[PDB]
């Protein structure tokens, strides 16, 4: 809901954002392992996390 | 739902994934401009897109 707890260790890294043009059509990838959230950790660092690697905490 | 249409041009680039440890607690950032989807374009390129920059097409 508001908070999650990590089920595994995870090593930081980058992911790329698609470039696209106005009016371009895109298909959404809906497999669970491809879903991400924006998160913030105890030290204020912000970044993406994979939903499948965490669980609802609060 | 399944497909989106881009409302603006968007230049490709990277975003970082948080590193975290098993059991660590994280807060989810829920502002609209921080939400992303996984998408695929006409040429098979895969990448992240910002929800606020597109609209439901199909
Ligand atoms: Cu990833
Ligand atoms: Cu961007
Ligand atoms: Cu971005
Ligand atoms: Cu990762």
């Amino acid at each position: 809901a508001e908070y999650v707890r990590a089920l595994f260790d995870h090593t930081g890294h980058d992911e790329q954002e698609l470039p696209f043009k106005k009016g371009e059509i895109l298909r959404i990838r809906d497999k669970p392992e491809e879903q991400l959230w924006n998160a913030e950790n105890v030290e204020g660092k912000r970044g993406l996390i994979h939903v499948v690697l965490v669980e609802k905490y609060g």
